């Protein structure tokens, strides 16, 4: 969509009309480029049929500030803010071992595809 | 700020009557503790004023998954879903260096503590 994409790229949200490729970009392995998303979360975005499953995950704008590592970096491309952190799934969810699959589905998925 | 502390790490809103710290720990310099907000954003989270300047910067949960590197790590702690990435500020906005003066003022605030 031509109005989803006036978005600043961290304010977009992907869906079938603005799939995750014309949003984030291609996915790959290279330093600040997304891993994450199989084919199918790929083509469908946030209209994928587990996505709740996946943004159970997914930080609040306080968590995000608050358990990440920040830094800025100014660069010949820009300003960047630099961001790290990790997210502890709970081991004791009766979900816990679909929740490991179904996030391994989607990590480096595109390693296996063109 | 009962139900607000029940909510998985990343999904906890720091506020006035539930702030950074007790939300996501001391800020520091260990790779699994947060280095961001100086004093006033630790004791006011999201009703910190400024709020809203450095929220603008925080991904939607469909832009995290999209953005970052994605990682799972099992280690004797847990099993971690890690994530890195980068977001570019826009130069052309005209709030820009107003921005960068609020961003340097939190990262890292934590080393000028008494």
């Amino acid at each position: 969509a031509a109005e989803a994409s006036k978005k600043p790229r961290q304010k977009r949200t992907a869906t079938k009309a603005y799939n995750v490729t014309q949003a984030f970009g291609r996915r790959g392995p290279e330093q600040t480029q997304g891993n994450f998303g199989d084919q199918e979360l790929i083509r469908q975005g946030t209209d994928y049929k587990h996505w709740p499953q996946i943004a159970q995950f997914a930080p609040s704008a306080s968590a995000f500030f608050g358990m990440s590592r920040i830094g800025m970096e100014v660069t010949p491309s820009g300003t960047w803010l630099t961001y790290t952190g990790a997210i502890k799934l709970d081991d004791k969810d009766p979900n816990f071992k679909d929740q490991v699959i179904l996030l391994n589905k989607h990590i480096d998925a595109y390693k296996t595809f063109p």
